[PDB]
């Protein structure tokens, strides 16, 4: 058959490329994960942020995010504040170690695109059909 | 910002998700894992296959392949053999257990576009741009 042709090897291998990549020529550099590169992608977009916008734009389940964020907290990328308010609540920072790392990777989703030789339609219609797949469940 | 937008959050989740619904549709009941499956799907469509066909097909590393084939081997999910003619070349074989599995995911990548809306040409896009993704390096 034309494994070009089966989705399952396309995602799977789009995604794990693209962790390849950036795995190598930035996370290294300062010890990243991709999740933990996604974490701080919101994170340079909005100052603090709540932790349940975190577990929305990924695919986090229970008890999954507390410790991703419980490391990357161990490792001075974010510090975690619970809210005196309603405590169990709890919003996410940036630090200067991660703020610091901010031109490095904040341009990710476009290094891809260019390095892709995706147009700015070719970009909408991927994410586009990547959404399908998405909410596909 | 808008993160539909963001390539890299919709490859990531994309596949994340599909890697979660298999993972709990199927791989449980037969201890499977996303790779495995498509090693599997390679040999649902091969009898028996070279070993180097695995490492083309899947972004595998140096001494990854291997291992990642051993663990399969110990759970009876396939048998590799090694050439007597060149005794680097290995070759993999289906074994009854994995001959079973068959019926269940032999068919996902479809699973996948259908439960997807995807058209013909929806997925012949889609694998498209994923390609472009994928050799973008």
């Amino acid at each position: 058959m034309n494994l070009k042709e089966q989705l399952c090897f396309s995602l799977y291998n789009a995604q794990r490329q693209v962790n390849r990549y950036y795995s190598n020529k930035v996370f290294k550099k300062y010890n990243l994960t991709y999740p933990q590169f996604l974490v701080l992608t919101i994170l340079w977009d909005e100052s603090p942020v709540n932790v349940k916008k975190v577990v929305t734009e990924l695919a986090l389940d229970t008890g999954t995010v507390s410790p991703l964020l419980k490391r990357m907290e161990q490792v001075d990328l974010i510090k975690r504040e619970r809210s005196e308010v309603d405590q169990r609540e709890v919003f996410i920072h940036l630090t200067d170690k991660s703020e610091t790392i901010r031109p490095e990777l904040s341009n990710a989703s476009d290094k891809v695109a260019s390095a892709s030789s995706l147009s700015q339609d070719e970009v909408k219609e991927l994410n586009r059909l990547l959404g399908k797949v998405i909410h596909a469940f």
